[PDB]
Formats: structure tokens, C-alpha cells, sequence
């Protein structure tokens, strides 16, 4: 039950469905036409953050420019959140871990050593906590925009407090839009949830060129590789 698995054949997905789940089998089969491998994340309610965090940092091993951009945005993000009302003493430890992971990528760590960091519960969860805070900060900052996404009567802040900041509260489109804008990154998600064997790609933000590909299924975000 690792936090982030080794690189696996797409066919491992067949195990996660009943023999009779004919439509999910057809989607898995179609996915083989587009992707080659998958890395599973533990299905614990943190999957989007964890999958995004690993996939993006792994991608930055191959793009020194993007690595420096990401580091700069990430460094600044702490003061940003503090200026907006997130307590510094509370969030400093999480930010320090996030920056240490970035440093690991800057030092040209192997994927194996990056993976080992993501499989340390404290290290990996500190990254997730930070990503959740970044996402909450962006939603709150652009609350007038995001208001319409929120069903039921809660304010954007109340939504953030109950559905984004807490560990184990799995992500949907609201999280993804906000985190992509927060870090100015581009995320493709294959939704395996559509018409036939079709999984339906969504790119966040629309119009961008993604370097992270994720697979959504109810209760899972996994990392896909072409």
C-alpha cells in the first residue's frame, strides 16, 4: 500500500475492477492507445495533491528553466499566504519541506531517490498539507470567481476550511483549477468515470500545454506516462 508506487504497466488497472465491469475494461483498453505506464498513489483522500506533487517535481528534473520558475513561485508562496492571513508559525514547517523537495530536484536527484522521499509519510504529507494551503489561499483570493462552483450556502472560506485544507478530503475540479493557477502549472486529467471506452481528457487551465498527466477514477488520482 505505498504512498507512490513504482512505474507499473497500465494493465494493473484491470485488478481494480470486477470481471463484469465491462465499461471500465473498455476504457482501460482505450487508455493503452494513449499511455504506456501508471504510478498508483495510495487511495487515502490525498491522491490529487500527492500525484500532482510527485509528477510535477519528477518532470522538473528535465526542465531547468521551469524548475527555477517553480522554485521562485514556491519560495514566494509562503509570504503570500502569510500576508493573506495564514499563520506563519503554523505553515513554515510545511513550506520548508516543500522547498526541500524542490532542492532535491535542483540537485538532480534520481527518480528513485525522489520516490523514496514521497514514500516517507511525514515528508509526503507535509507536501500535501502545503499544496492544500496553496489551493485554499488561491480560492479565497479569487473568491468572487469561485463562488458559483460552491453549492449549498457555504462561503468560499467555509468550503476551503471543510473541503480543501483538511487532510483526506479528495479533490475535484475546484481544487485542480485553483492549484494550477496558484503555481502557474498545467495539468491534464483523464477522467475514467465517459461515453464508451472514452476517457475524457480535461486540461487545467484550458489552452495550456500539460507536463503532468493524471488518471481520475472515483476515489483515485494516479500518475500516467505516455
Amino acid at each position: 500500500n505505498p504512498l507512490v508506487s513504482e512505474r507499473l504497466e497500465l494493465s494493473v488497472l484491470y485488478k481494480e475492477y470486477a470481471e463484469d465491469d465491462n465499461i471500465y475494461q473498455q476504457k482501460i483498453k482505450d487508455l493503452h492507445k494513449k499511455y504506456s505506464y501508471i504510478r498508483k498513489t495510495r487511495p487515502d483522500g490525498n491522491c490529487f495533491y500527492r500525484a500532482f506533487g510527485f509528477s510535477h517535481l519528477e518532470a522538473l528534473l528535465d526542465d531547468s528553466k521551469e524548475l527555477q520558475r517553480f522554485k521562485a513561485v514556491s519560495a514566494k508562496s509562503k509570504e503570500d499566504l502569510v500576508s493573506q492571513g495564514f499563520t506563519e508559525f503554523t505553515i513554515e514547517d510545511f513550506h520548508n519541506t516543500f522547498m526541500d523537495l524542490i532542492e532535491q530536484v535542483e540537485k538532480q536527484t534520481s527518480v528513485a531517490d525522489l520516490l523514496a522521499s514521497f514514500n516517507d509519510q511525514s515528508t509526503s504529507d507535509y507536501l500535501v498539507v502545503y499544496l492544500r494551503l496553496l489551493t485554499s489561499g488561491y480560492l479565497q483570493r479569487e473568491s468572487k470567481f469561485f463562488e458559483h462552483f460552491i453549492e449549498g450556502g457555504r462561503t468560499v472560506k467555509e468550503f476551503c476550511q471543510q473541503e480543501v485544507e483538511p487532510m483526506c478530503k479528495e479533490s475535484d475540479h475546484i481544487h485542480i483549477i485553483a492549484l494550477a493557477q496558484a503555481l502557474s502549472v498545467s495539468i491534464q486529467v483523464e477522467y475514467m468515470d465517459g461515453e464508451g471506452g472514452t476517457t475524457n481528457p480535461h486540461i487545467f487551465p484550458e489552452g495550456s500545454e500539460p507536463k503532468v498527466y493524471l488518471l481520475y477514477r472515483p476515489g483515485h488520482y494516479d500518475i500516467l506516462y505516455k
